[PDB]
């Protein structure tokens, strides 16, 4: 049992949202069923509390942040581990990610991007200069969706903190003891209170608040198309970016040499498995060109029958679970569908509860619901396309999502046409979508987001407000 | 009187209903424009969404260069359309052309930047011998909705970015000053703008203005004008970038450290400021904040400059100051100051107004609650409060408003500079300028009820039309 912490402080409520581990479906924790007025508050001591720290000051409490994260990364990793079900394999890589969030926020502390113009240009010309410098904002909203209870946080906090920005988090009533427990870690790294809070509850009794308080200047939220489209229908005057929904391609080209279809294969099967699947650049269509898949559909099935998948607790699994059995449920029906429309399930051993195998399914049609939807799990669909760069790229392009990419091919022509011709955020050349470095652009176009970048640079930029300034210079 | 079609991608298009566009000055119409509808709008975005510029950034930059030549060859031809839809005197609307040059010389220069980034990615313990690159890509088509009071280039700012940006772009200027726009896309046109690049469709905010902000293919919305159509439009874009600039009420702030010959540079300052196109700018000054000290110094300063300003027919060359957008304004505007009046202001200079012509009225002693000086209001008075010799009381007057765009603050002490710098709470602080003053590329743009907090001038403009797009390559 877990309550809110509202700056700093405990607070809990008689109603309890329960915590389920996917892998037993037991209750392993409770957290309070938060109200508008817990959010309310959040934010009221957010508006009101103006930080001071220095820049030397937010860098000591983000990597004294990232030395705790460090330490006590066992611990954290459970805790993900028993909301959320994935391995401890894929609990600690994310722990791993949190650590190098917060010491890059730490470090880009130092990095001031001022800007100065001089204003003789015209002939309306000035003797004078004109300055840039940044600002915080009131206070920042910051929504996170489950599939990483530990890292979207550190993703939306880190960076507010290195700004000077108060925030108030809503993590997931799926996951929520995560975004807790880095509170207190943050409390505890000197972190002034005022600057964060946590509330928990259901969507519908603290979700609107999140998005309509008059405090808040701005909304970041990840998560689902509908939840994003139904907060962009509602935050009237404020700035919001929404990092919606990816559904992700890894191409293989024609031209890829026996060798290189392997390697490939190492990348289309972690590239749909890591994390159960749960990312949203995760490989979640494999398009292989006609000529090549003979070849590469077997290497790809090889490397899925290594993957060993059971209790997530177990360091040498894998594959954990799920989110729920409800969302494994489905994504097996969207195979099983697939396979009625000419797909064809080549491994398969069986779902247990939340528990997906890393189901490998060839030939699977392009317009079916597993590939064109977005399949949040550990599918690994191969679509094979026509050896043709256009009809492929048009088939890539063909879905409502545009987040990440990965192409593999050895032909540089190729590789500036597909980088020119998909309409994706970012194209990853022999790596899956998932790659990017934590600091670097991130964000989609289409129904995969509102058209602002993330990452921890882009994300200081969005938090805070560009003051001018000009003086006399004769 | 000059009835002119829509232009919508080159087309011109006409629709048998009208709006009849007035000359403030004598109240006749003087040009019409078509009353369009949802479907031309639609139409305009359906041409827009489907082209695919493939201009290169040298055809970019000859067309928008060819552009700026065109408004300076045709300055005269052009200050005289906007002077007779908005009244402005002919020396304001010759200004603006010679600002929409340089809005038109300043992107086709920004056409050869590329800020594109590199990262390398062996950073961390997961590292990767790999290099990220960025680069800019445009968007499907962009909505740009524009107010009365800089009818040329407040249609610069929003299209030369787009232009130098292969960007499509559906303009829909306000009814009360359209002609302007039409004269634009023409010049357009003309200097070798691929016609689906650019239309500007015209009509009543109840008939067109949905269109504009919702349909399908708009990427992104970029409007400039009054808080609550700002809200309005804020509220309905749903799912869509936007860039909103709404009203200001901006501040000059005199210092009680000034000699008396600074007092008649902040004096030279205040009229200007409060007067430049009639008092209409989002940045005018419309609140002159004076420390009690050097207040009785400093207004008679105010008063002799303000009545050497020549108010009368706009056409007219020796006029400085012309109407403003029309009778009902100007009306107001003079309602407020004699509420003012009522509640403590004393009126130094008011040599009368007729119909839509209001002459810079003087006002001193205003209260800093009256309706004069705490809603914006958008004409040529000069309104001085005197606020007290405290830096933090004039801070928290100054920020007092629900308005925080621009600022001014005369000073010669460099830790009051600092100290207002970092207290007030607008996009922009001008230490011993007005708040209007700004370069066509710094970047632009207010917070609070001012702005939904993106900048826009050139250079901001320029990036937020595009889309950022990241690839990576091994790098051993
Ligand atoms: N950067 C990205 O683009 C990115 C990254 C990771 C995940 N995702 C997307 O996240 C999705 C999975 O996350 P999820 O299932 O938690 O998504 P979700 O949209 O169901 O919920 C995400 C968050 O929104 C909150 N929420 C739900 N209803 C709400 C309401 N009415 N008002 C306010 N808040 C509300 C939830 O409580 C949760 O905190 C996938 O679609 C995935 O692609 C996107
Ligand atoms: N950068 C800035 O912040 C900036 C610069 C200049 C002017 N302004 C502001 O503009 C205002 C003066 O201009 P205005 O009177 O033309 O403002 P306005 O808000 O009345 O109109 C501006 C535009 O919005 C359109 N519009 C009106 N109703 C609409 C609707 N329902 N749907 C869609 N569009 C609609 C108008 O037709 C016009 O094109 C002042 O408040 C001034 O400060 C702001």
């Amino acid at each position: 049992h877990e309550p809110m912490r509202i700056a700093g402080r405990l607070v809990d409520t008689d109603d309890r949202v329960e915590v389920r581990y996917p892998w037993n479906d037991t209750v392993v924790g409770t957290v309070p069923a938060g109200r508008a007025e817990h959010a309310r508050e959040a934010f009221a001591i957010a508006a009101a509390y103006q930080p001071k720290l220095t820049r030397y000051e937010r860098q000591k409490i983000l990597l004294a942040t990232a030395e705790a994260l460090a330490a006590r990364k066992e611990e954290i990793s459970d805790v993900i581990t028993l909301e959320l079900g994935i391995s401890k394999a894929d609990s600690l890589y994310e722990v791993g990610r949190a650590f190098d969030v917060f010491t890059l926020a730490g470090q880009m502390c130092i990095r001031d991007d001022g800007e100065i113009f001089s204003c003789d240009l015209t002939p309306h010309g000035k003797a004078r200069k004109i300055f840039t410098m940044r600002e915080p904002l009131t206070a920042i909203s910051a929504i996170t969706p489950f599939n990483h209870p530990l890292n979207m946080v550190a993703h939306k906090v880190a960076p507010a903190i290195a700004t000077n920005n108060c925030v108030v988090v809503k993590p997931t009533e799926l996951t929520p003891m995560t975004a807790l427990l880095l509170a207190d870690i943050l409390y505890e790294a000197g972190l002034p209170p005022e600057m964060l809070s946590v509330v928990t509850g259901w969507p519908a009794d603290i979700g609107m608040e999140m998005i309509t308080n008059p405090h808040v200047d701005l909304v970041t939220f990840t998560g689902s198309v509908p939840v994003g489209k139904l907060i962009a229908a509602n935050a009237h005057y404020k700035r919001q970016v929404l990092e919606l929904g990816g559904n992700d391609p890894l191409i293989i080209l024609n031209d890829l040499s026996d060798d290189d279809l392997a390697r490939a294969a190492d990348l289309a099967v972690a590239g749909a498995t890591k994390n159960s699947g749960q990312r949203c650049t995760a490989v979640k269509r494999i398009l292989c060109q006609e000529s090549v898949a003979d070849r590469f559909v077997p290497l790809v099935l090889e490397r899925a029958k290594r993957l060993r998948f059971g209790d997530p607790m177990d360091r040498s699994t894998d594959l954990g679970t799920v989110i729920h059995e409800k969302a494994a449920a489905l994504f097996e029906e969207r195979v099983m569908r697939a396979a009625e429309e000419g797909a064809d399930i080549l491994y398969h051993p069986g779902r247990s509860g939340a528990l997906l195998p890393p189901i490998v399914v060839d030939r699977v049609p392009h317009q079916s619901d597993l590939v064109l939807e977005e399949t949040f799990g550990p599918i690994i669909p191969i679509v094979r396309v026509p050896d043709d760069d256009d009809a492929t790229i048009t088939l890539s392009n063909s879905t409502a999502f545009g987040l990440s990419s990965g192409v593999c091919t050895n032909d540089y022509r190729r590789m500036q046409k597909y980088i020119a011709g998909l309409k994706v955020g970012t194209v990853n050349i022999w790596e899956v979508p998932g790659y990017r470095i934590e600091m670097s652009p991130f964000g989609g176009i289409k129904d995969s987001g509102n058209g602002y970048k993330e990452g921890v640079i882009e994300a200081m930029k969005s938090f805070t407000n560009v003051k001018t300034f000009s003086l006399p210079w004769p």
